[PDB]
């Protein structure tokens, strides 16, 4: 019902319990205090507008999907999407003061392969883990959510840029049906929007950015879940199997992903470029289907031949090496290259 939360979990791997039981970085920092981990969300007077950018480093979420301080996106995936390499590369590449990830995941496998990322990563010093396994009961794996936003919440009382990301929805939400059913004004199942309604940025303090994934299964299609998810938050971006299978990462479809708040986040000038570039990637797919249909013959349409050429540099800015980050400045002077 009570938490730990502070300065001292900084480094800390923390279980359904919400006891310390691993650490991947160690920091001068010792202060623990008590809180309760499920909250009211804040009143609609005490939020504000979202308006700053959340930069993450990545170019097409940068250029394309501007995240804001304060918004929460859904991230959707098939099961050899990338997903946690995406999740890895958010952590690596944008700006927060404190990120908190909470694993509602199936094997301690998993949560190995994030304790061995964070205890090799340059963030490892303003992160907090926290995590329940398939092993754990379904009560547990509720609470690890609730655990973990808990967490972020007190950093962003603190007036810290919080970075919340919650490994899968998917689960908690399967949880979340198990724990209903051993219930049978209150249902078991309103927990999904209460939990997920506890981000933003507060006039009185920091914010705190939200991340959620949601699985899709077989192929790429949207769970009724998925469906509901998708109308709660803020905007979601779409990594397609397709393009994993054609070997672009981070596998983005941008076609078919959105950011809610991105005319609020972003000037004049990037608006125009990313309208320019989006009617460009629209082209491309246009011909990609004309090429596939055996219609496309070099020189008989000059505009198809010049959409042919641009494939290329396209590619090239979507593609990311999940090692790299890039800076504001130079995600616009990269896209403004391609439109070119």
């Amino acid at each position: 019902l009570h938490t730990q939360v502070g300065r001292g979990l900084l480094g800390a791997v923390v279980n359904p319990l919400g006891e310390v039981t691993d650490k991947f970085a160690v920091t001068d920092n010792s202060e623990i205090l008590y809180r309760p981990v499920d909250n009211a969300p804040p009143l609609y007077s005490e939020r504000a507008a979202i308006e700053k950018p959340f930069l993450t480093g990545i170019k097409v979420i940068d250029s394309l999907l501007t995240c804001g301080e304060g918004q929460r996106m859904g991230i959707f995936a098939s099961a050899g999407c990338g997903k946690t390499f995406l999740m890895n590369m958010l952590i690596e590449h944008s700006g927060a003061d404190i990120y908190v990830i909470g694993l509602i995941g199936e094997r301690g496998r998993e949560v190995t392969e994030t304790v061995d990322y964070l205890k090799n990563s340059e963030k490892k010093s303003r992160c907090v883990l926290v995590y329940a396994t398939s092993d754990y009961s379904s009560v547990d794996r509720c609470n690890a959510a609730y655990i973990a936003t808990a967490i972020a919440e007190f950093f962003r009382t603190e007036g810290h840029k919080v970075a919340l990301f919650i490994d899968s929805l998917t689960r908690y939400a399967r949880a979340l049906r198990d724990v209903a059913l051993a219930a049978g004004p209150v249902s078991v199942f309103d927990s999904l929007p209460r939990l997920l309604e506890r981000p933003g940025k507060l006039k009185a303090g920091g914010s705190i950015t939200a991340f959620y994934t949601v699985l899709l299964e077989d192929d790429d299609f949207a769970d009724p879940l998925a469906e509901e998810v998708r109308s709660i938050l803020d905007g979601h971006i779409y990594l397609s199997r397709n393009l994993a299978q054609k070997g672009q990462f981070p596998a983005i479809d941008s076609l078919k992903s959105i950011s809610a708040v991105f005319t609020q986040v972003v000037d004049e000038k990037h608006r125009i470029m990313a309208a320019a570039f989006r009617e460009l990637l629209s082209e491309i797919e246009e011909l990609r289907t004309i090429i596939d249909f055996g219609e496309y013959k070099p020189g008989e349409n000059a505009s198809q031949d010049k959409i042919y050429n641009k494939i290329s540099v396209v590619e090239s800015f979507l593609k990311q090496d999940y090692r790299l980050g890039f800076t504001y400045e130079q995600t616009m002077e990269l896209i403004g290259e391609t439109i070119r």
